[PDB]
């Protein structure tokens, strides 16, 4: 009842209650209308997701330019398995999600007020984008009628959807303010990297000029620079320099020195610079949150007798902020009473506490781990077979009951809340329900095998040593999520670009295609013909095993070197700036875990 | 004259000179015999290198089994270009390097004292290695005579050579001692990684069981585990899961998820762990060095006139340790008199100081760098014409060469030899300029002169004040990584030995299986283990991870035995996950040290 108590105290409470609520929620990290707005936050979140995802199901723009065969022949164009919305459906969902977007974007006026609403850059830009969207939707609708428009060259909506998405989920916007902080420092190292590629490709071009390497690979400075760029990635190693090696073994000493420097001395320098600027910008950013927290505590101060009255509320200016911080850092948050303490003879009679202490014992935990080991053995046995298996449906129900009981005993020992407040106990909760639902619905086969597999993670989580690594992993995941989301938004952009520029080129009637490395390596389903296909392709480009295959093949399908700029800038932005950020984040998380246990050790000693 | 002064002050000087030398050399980081042993250090180093390199030119043992055709047919066996030593040559060089090694390893037996010598375990292990080597050499010699032996199954010398080389250089031996502590950490994380591969391969196996992915790729648990291990490296992406994708696009979700987790979450974890353990051991090592430095200074103390008598020689108990620290850094250390001071009136004639001050001027720097820009433009014009027109540029190479000679002459005229060579930039200048002067004077084969004129450009990067921060990091990282790249090289050497013994001779033009392998299909046939060079390059290829499973598949198929994979798996586990992560860590620490040093310079200026 924390949120309800806070909002009630803020909107109706006496000033000491308002101050207590403000300080409590600052420690936890027109008020009425702000609450009314926030009560729809799930609607906003889901609508913005829908808004994005509806990008996946729209028909790709080249299918409307009357191809033969038509896009009903998905085998000819190597197309995905997702449906394409009809005109009707498109119109429907466009209208619905634009209407809810218009509701959300203007609803803050109820507490911000017009002068602030128009004074504020974020609202001004969101209104700009939703107008852009509405314009484009209108235009699209009009294009229903041939009177309005003959033809559309380009669709802006796919972009604006993405933009809108990024502006809606604040943590993505703050990640982009961090990234646009470090970007200017990243451009200097990217310039020194390009100066390195230039000079190394010029040495290679002079050195091999008349050789078979020059005659068949390094045929010009441009092609040398291209090849050396690829070799920076290591992706064309050794293939690129086989002609060299053939003519003289000594050539290897050049290719080895180039690879060693590029990979070891330079790529790690790019990581070091990204790591440094990330850490600086992160420290810069958190200071803003700390300052806003102080401003909120100063508001609570404004809104010895007063100290006694506030401590009385707590039972439920610089000195004030210092006291609030001291109590926040010293004290755990207050206990919440369970729904069962109201039954005096039931909840409180000594048998209850005896069973609680028993289930709270460590030897109970050992026994539970042994029972789950026995279940793991049982499933590893059962998967030797697939009617003799039928009793293992009873074994299924048996372990189902076992986990139902263990979940019940956990909620009995700690209420609903202090059971669940550990993320592992949340995983327990989820897998218990899903497997109970599956087993009772059976009373998929393979999917129940998979789920019972998935439940085995418990034995990993239990390992005391590994549990440090796992705690790193666990805090990492939701901390990583806004960076992978930014990556994904980038992929979305790139995908859109790709389908507009390259969509339709990979098809079974194309005589050039069967000369390309996509046809030769059988990558033909990794194409930009629709939004799914592209997305997957982009993942291959991201992990970057065989990446140059696509760059090459689309060079050859489009007939212009300019096409390369796509793949190059993709590489630059994704591989260098963002994945090194991911690296740095993982590193910092790990070391933070070690600093945490080091602090615990120091304070204990 | 530092070393000569120090050694004289120790072996002949008065105790005040002894202390002054011991403190100065400790700030700089039986005495007679130890100085002799150190003066021979170049001969020892060169002998140990020679001893190592021996591995390259020795004929590979499978050639000694009289194959048909013989190893004179290098095209049939895709062999290298290096010579193989004759028996005669082998015997010669072996005997010479063994004799010099015996000399070096026994040399301390006199000055260390027998009880001390044999009490030290490093000596004892070196003696075991040399005794082994001597044995093996003796055996090989005996083998010359039919009375001794019929056959030898395996040669140990190749290994022992490496071991001796590792022992011979303290920088490497300390690098391996540092490496040895973090191993027990490493084995943890390695265990967890194995467990993850196991689980993920099980899921993949069951999940795909009946599918085309199953029916063609994930044919068994074993086959699944092997393919999932290569997919952790991402070298078989997307190829390993094309049958899944073809069957159902949704399949992609599993492989994306798995690759995401493995590459980003888990590989970074191994890096993290490596990093951590590295830094811990590095701190332990530098602490041990600091303690040894203190222990030395404490003996130099054990060896107001109390102060003045030593503070005079300082121009050449915690109270003392503090003084030694302060005097190491609060003042500029000493300088050596120039060879010109036997002609001091000319050397001191005012024009010398005036020209030195001019050469020290910033406008002289501007002029010289403008001349370097002119030379860069000149060589660009030369190459953009050549792509007899070079003959004026062949003449201009005279001018440029003697300009770089003259400017180096002015550098030494302003800084002697001592403050010249004390600067790494001037050391690089010295390293390139004289060899280029030799090449160009010998000109007064052409592309090597063009390339020299290009290598003269390298300073233009180092002079950019922004990029100078990165380039200082790079310039200190170059000599600092040498222990670690040397240890990796030693590892490679071992692996190469193994490879030539186990796989040498299999890649040959008569082999019917070979033309079915991915080696032959990708034209990799030159990247083989048939001789030591070949294998070395192959190992490089392995190290770089480019197409690396090609070799593991092809040698699996050529040997017809799964066990062969143990070679390539152990190689990956050692090199890729332990060593290269180390290298990573080292570069990150170097860069952050550079930023801390610059921040200290900034804050002290502020």
């Amino acid at each position: 009842t924390d949120r309800v108590r806070r909002s009630e105290a803020i909107t109706h409470g006496t000033p000491f209650q308002k101050a207590a609520a403000l300080v409590d929620l600052a420690e936890d990290g027109s008020a009425r209308y702000y609450f009314i707005f926030t009560r729809l936050d799930l609607i906003w979140s889901l609508n913005y997701f829908a808004l994005l995802f509806l990008n996946f199901f729209e028909q790709p723009l080249w299918c409307e330019k009357n191809p033969k065969p038509s896009c009903k022949d998905r085998d000819y164009y190597y197309l995905g398995e997702l449906p394409y919305l009809t005109n009707a459906e498109s119109i429907i969902y466009e209208v619905i999600t634009l209407a809810i977007l218009l509701v959300h974007t203007f609803f803050p006026i109820s507490y911000e007020g017009s002068r602030i609403f128009w004074t504020s850059r974020l609202n001004l830009v969101k209104v700009a984008c939703v107008v852009i969207l509405f314009v484009d939707v209108l235009v699209d609708f009009l294009y229903l009628s041939p009177l309005a428009f003959d033809f559309l060259p380009f669709r802006i909506a796919p972009y604006v959807r993405v933009i809108i998405f990024i502006l809606s989920i604040r943590e993505l916007r703050d990640t982009l303010v961090l990234l646009s902080g470090m970007l200017g420092t990243y451009l200097n190292i990217l310039a020194l990297w390009m100066l390195f590629l230039l000079f190394a490709s010029w040495i290679a071009f002079v050195m091999f000029e008349d050789t078979q390497q020059g005659l068949t690979v390094f045929t010009s400075y441009g092609a040398t620079l291209y090849q050396m760029f690829i070799l920076f990635t290591t992706s064309n190693n050794p293939d690129v320099w086989i002609p060299a090696y053939k003519s003289s073994r000594w050539s290897s000493v050049f290719f080895v020195l180039y690879v060693l420097i590029g990979v070891y001395f330079v790529t790690n320098l790019i990581l070091a610079v990204v790591y440094d600027s990330f850490k600086e910008q992160l420290a810069k950013q958190v200071s803003g949150m700390d300052q806003m927290k102080r401003r909120m505590l100063e508001k609570a101060f404004g809104l010895k007798n007063q100290c006694i009255k506030l401590f009385e509320q707590l039972t439920n200016k610089d000195e004030f902020a210092d006291l609030c911080q001291a109590i926040a850092l010293r004290f755990q948050k207050e206990e919440v009473p369970s729904l069962f303490e109201h039954f005096p003879q039931i909840y409180h009679s000594a048998l209850s506490q005896q069973l609680r202490a028993f289930v709270r014992s460590p030897n109970f935990g050992y026994a539970i781990s042994f029972i789950l080991i026995i279940n793991f053995i049982a499933v590893v046995v059962e998967t030797t077979l697939n009617s003799a298996q039928k009793p293992w449906q009873v074994a299924e129900f048996v372990f189902g009951w076992i986990y139902v009981l263990e979940m019940a005993l956990k909620i009995y020992t700690y209420g609903f809340e202090n059971y669940w407040r550990e993320g592992a106990n949340r995983f327990d909760f989820l897998v218990t329900w899903v497997i109970v639902i599956g087993e009772t619905a059976t009373f998929w086969i393979r999917y129940l095998l998979l789920a019972r597999m998935l439940r085995l993670i418990r034995l990993l989580m239990n390992v005391q040593r590994y549990r440090a690594f796992i705690a790193t992993f666990i805090t990492l995941i939701p901390s990583l999520m806004p960076y992978l989301g930014t990556i994904f938004c980038v992929l979305c952009i790139y995908c859109s670009i790709g389908v507009q520029v390259f969509g339709g080129l990979v098809n079974a009637g194309n005589k050039k295609l069967f000369e390309t490395e996509l046809a030769e390596d059988d990558y033909l389903l990794f194409n930009f013909n629709d939004y799914p296909n592209g997305m997957v392709t982009l993942f291959n480009l991201l992990v970057m095993g065989n990446w140059q295959v696509w760059m090459e093949s689309y060079k050859d399908l489009t007939g212009t070197w300019w096409s390369i700029t796509y793949f190059v800038s993709f590489y630059v932005i994704t591989i260098l700036l963002l994945l090194n950020l991911v690296v740095a984040f993982v590193l910092e998380a790990f070391f933070t875990e070690l600093d945490l246990e080091e602090e615990e050790k120091c304070q204990g000693q």
